[PDB]
């Protein structure tokens, strides 16, 4: 019984997150369909995916839906041909009507809510390290509760939206330098029901959410002072070795910004796509006077990661 529930959770989370088709656990479904002639498992998969309420409100790209339903029909055809009307009617609905419009990826939260993002086809995508950092923030809510959080390179804003909906920060500052990324970020913040600080904030439960432009290369000590962060986080921001120096300079300025009172806690998570990345970043941090420790690997529970590469996260003392 436990295997079936875990399989259903896997299918739900992987379809909602629009993960790659090859990542779906088709072999466990094959075994379960071979052991039972009951199409109710396929029906439960149907209701937890294409007919899931969060999908119904924010559907993914129609291509994804039709490929998924075609492969699910193909897996249904191998076992006893008890025709399930719901699968074919749903595929009819997907195919018969509408256009591609825009895509959506949704991520479920422990509170029963969800984070819905309208990321499109490199900052316009939700990288895995964002999922990793969001999970870590969910399992360590004391770091952010009623705190001021500044994210460097928010991208689509998955991590920040998850933190705003799970850890109750006092204020959250999404920061990026690319204009289209910031536009999609504001659209995603409004899509998830969060009102910006410029707008009149209501009831003080809503965190003061701001989407500020913050280019790492020219960010001044005054501009960074203006934010007054208690925590600074970044995820998958180590794309090129040259940007290491820009990011380290930004952290340097951030510490220097408020010489009076202490420096904020800095957490940098990244996908280890090249060990040279981590080694070079650590050497630069040591040369700049920032101390660093490796945070322990946390069990990956909620979110389905795209590539399952080795994840890492550094706690930096400024
Ligand atoms: N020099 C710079 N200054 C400010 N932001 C930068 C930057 N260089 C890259 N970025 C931003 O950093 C992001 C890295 S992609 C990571 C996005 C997000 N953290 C996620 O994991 O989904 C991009 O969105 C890009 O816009």
């Amino acid at each position: 019984n436990a295997g079936t529930e875990l399989l259903l959770q896997s299918f739900e989370r992987r379809f909602l997150a629009a993960r790659t088709l090859r990542s779906f656990p088709w072999q466990s479904l094959e075994a379960k369909l071979r052991d039972s002639s009951d199409s109710e498992l396929l029906r439960d998969i149907l209701h937890k995916t294409v007919k899931h309420p969060v999908c119904v409100k924010h559907p993914p790209s129609v291509k994804y839906a039709r490929c998924f339903l075609s492969e699910l029909i193909k897996k249904h055809e191998a076992v006893h041909t008890e025709p399930l009307d719901e699968l074919y009617e749903a595929l009819a609905e997907t195919l018969m009507a509408k256009e591609s419009t825009q895509g959506h990826r949704s991520y479920l939260l422990p509170s029963g809510g969800s984070v819905t993002l309208s990321e499109s086809t490199t900052g316009l995508v939700t990288w895995d390290a964002a999922l990793y950092l969001a999970e870590w923030a969910i399992e360590n809510p004391a770091v952010f509760t009623n705190r001021t959080v500044l994210e460097l390179g928010s991208g689509a804003g998955l991590t920040g939206l998850a933190i705003c909906k799970m850890c109750r920060p006092r204020a959250y500052i999404f920061s990026d330098c690319h204009s289209r990324v910031l536009e999609q970020l504001r659209g995603n913040v409004l899509l998830n029901g969060l009102s910006l600080e410029a707008d009149i904030t209501a009831k003080l439960d809503s965190p003061r959410v701001t989407v500020a432009q913050l280019d790492w290369d020219v960010a001044t000590v005054h501009q960074l002072s203006a934010f007054q962060p208690d925590v600074v986080i970044a995820a998958d921001v180590l794309y090129c070795p040259e940007a290491y120096y820009s990011l380290v300079g930004v952290l340097r300025r951030l510490a220097a910004c408020r010489e009076h009172q202490r420096a904020p806690e800095v957490y940098v998570a990244f996908t280890v796509r090249n060990p040279e990345t981590c080694q070079l970043f650590t050497t630069y941090l040591g040369r700049a006077g920032i101390r660093w420790e490796v945070e322990p690997r946390h069990e990956q529970k909620l979110f389905p990661y795209e590539e399952h590469l080795e994840m890492a996260m550094l706690n930096l003392t400024l």
